[PDB]
DNA sequence: AGCACTGGGTCG
DNA sequence: CGACCCAGTGCT
């Protein structure tokens, strides 16, 4: 990983990104796979999208990577992000330990720090928070028609602003 | 049980 | 019809 792309993807969360987080088990809500909606352009940030879809005749083109879900303690060795290509061109960052939890809503921030080729750390950065202001304006790129926000940020000035060394 | 799929929506 | 948004179904 060059040092040039060891860099945090900063993206505002939105309803459809937190609704099976946020949703009460045995729901409508929390039924589905739970994903953060990413920019289609953020493929660069990840590896190479080779993984094929085995059922389905529209192509989907995603990769497997180590997910360190920081606010809970866990690493998913099996975190898939894919590309909808022939479908809707959605961009999804795979979540779902998350679900059911209830540590992300709206306006909350998803901090996606690169940490390896394949190695990543996910944490969500709560509204109200000193962390939260200062990181919200590094999303400076708009994405969707509802008002996402995402961006990158060298993992050094991140680390400062969580406290946290890299 | 829970995620790989499905397939609409909406805005420009 | 490109690019996120949203709410599931059904297969493993």
């Amino acid at each position: 990983l060059d040092e040039t792309e060891r860099v945090t993807l900063i993206v505002t969360l939105g309803h459809a990104d937190t609704a099976r987080i946020q949703a009460a088990p045995g729901t409508t809500a929390g039924q589905g796979t739970q994903y953060f909606w990413l920019s289609k352009d953020s493929y660069d940030f990840f590896p190479p999208l080779t993984i094929r879809n085995r059922r389905g005749t529209k192509a989907t083109y995603s990769s497997l990577i180590n997910m360190n879900y920081i606010d809970i303690n866990y690493t998913d060795t099996q975190c898939r992000v894919t590309f909808e290509a022939e479908n809707n061109f959605d961009f999804r960052l795979g979540t779902g330990k998350l679900r059911y939890t209830g540590v992300a809503k709206s306006n909350d921030i998803a901090a996606i720090t690169r940490v390896g080729d394949s190695d990543y750390e996910l944490r969500i950065i709560k509204q109200g928070t000193p962390e939260h202001s200062q990181l919200d304006p590094y999303a400076v790129s708009f994405i969707g028609n509802r008002g996402k926000r995402f961006g990158y940020i060298s993992n050094e000035e991140f680390g400062r602003i969580i406290g946290v060394t890299f």
